[PDB]
């Protein structure tokens, strides 16, 4: 069976250059991957990944994933069944923190959940875990809470 | 503020000996908590306010998944108000389907420890589902992993 | 193959208790383990001899858990090295660092060769704050802030 | 105080980009870091020599290939964390022969967060690459084909 990694964490946390990490080690070794975006095939239903997936593809890769419909789910899962392993980077929490639906999908599917921090855009440690409007900043909880 | 860990896995993964681990880390450190399940035992996540008092500085929640997706701004406050918050509960369902309660909060969380069963059917420490089947020797539920989830289920 | 398993952190970080927790889910699943500690599946046998292991462990045995691995010889890294190429699973629990916080040689050869790495925080004993990644001195679990206000 | 991040795993794991992704979160959130290797990247033959490229601006310090420092390594790192420097070391595990670096494994020690990389396996082609092979060239691979191999 494949597996499922997802990255995720606030805006500026790095998780699109975590995404392209694994995608380097799989060309590394040699494995076949697609990679998709909502050089990347620009898509705009899960449905469309299909086309751009050979028998022969052990890796796919998928960045913003909270863009997507929750059917990818479903296509995730099935890549998973058929042996693809499957790697998505998206937003946890929208900037009100809300989730997004098709990132908590996932990450209740995932094998191994990857949290990445930000820089906080006021007090300046590296423990920020939200995303807060005006742009956009990446804030710790303690600062979210006194900017608003 | 405070962080929230949730433990998630399928049935038989030591869910609830891990938030123990977490439970014992705050007892041993002299510090007041509140553990409870659907340690009290509640309906509401709402009913979680009459047992946390002002010097509790550790709230434990098990089997998440049976609890309303309310649960989600229960433990959003208590974050704020500075209470670390440690969650177990199922992510899948024996159909593969999401808990959303356990989803919302992997979303809200800081940490998520993903739990792993042994697969009832290949004996690998590699069980990642929970699959239902019939009850004969010992309807019954066991833990698998995805391949042989597909091969039974 | 086996794989590694080493849970690492101060005193009072629930160690020994997370090492339980992966015994459990190996005696839920119905499969032997063997379980050890050091002479400072229900029984603990405790051992001088990382090489003691050997005469406790059946062709069965999918599982081996070792507890305080911090006060066994260093030659554990060969004795769980043997034990992975024989498709067994080896977790192991210790301290990472001595109260001065010099590293645990024994701890430490183990974190290489781990595939798996967990790392345990204790509540700190002068902050209150889940944060503690050291021990003191009575011993005491401490945060790095708070370890350098004391000593 | 700082916190301590070791990166470790075979050759092919990712374990340079890894740390040039968290040099990059850094340098985006406006702090001034500093790289070091056996935003400015020093190369230096031993670990003190990273004193007189740290200023009292410095909130993180980033080493990469740590198993061919001296393990004096360990104190000087400890000495950063102690004045709030964040640090990130990203280094080999284990040699070709499967015995510990003795650099990382100290500070595999140190770290308050590990991360553990893993390679495609040069043999059977999984994501499940721990271990480094001579082959003369360097290989990653599984145990199974590590031990198959020799
Ligand atoms: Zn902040
Ligand atoms: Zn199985
Ligand atoms: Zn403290
Ligand atoms: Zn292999």
């Amino acid at each position: 069976s494949g597996k499922l990694t997802v990255i995720t964490g606030p805006m500026y946390s790095g998780k699109t250059t975590e995404l392209l990490s694994f995608v380097e080690i799989y060309k590394l070794g040699k494995k076949k991957v697609a990679v998709f975006k909502p050089e990347a095939h620009v898509i705009e239903r899960p449905e469309e990944m299909r086309k751009y997936i050979e028998e022969d593809t052990r890796g796919v890769f998928i960045d913003e994933v909270q863009f997507f419909n929750p059917s990818l789910f479903e296509v995730v899962k099935d890549l998973l069944d058929r042996g693809i392993d499957v790697f998505c980077a998206g937003l946890d929490l929208t900037h009100k923190q809300n989730p997004f639906e098709t990132t908590a999908l996932l990450l209740s599917l995932a094998d191994t959940v990857i949290k990445k921090k930000a820089v906080c855009h006021r007090c300046g440690e590296y423990n920020a875990t939200l995303t807060l409007k005006v742009k956009y900043i990446a804030v710790c909880r303690d600062c979210y809470n006194t900017l608003k």
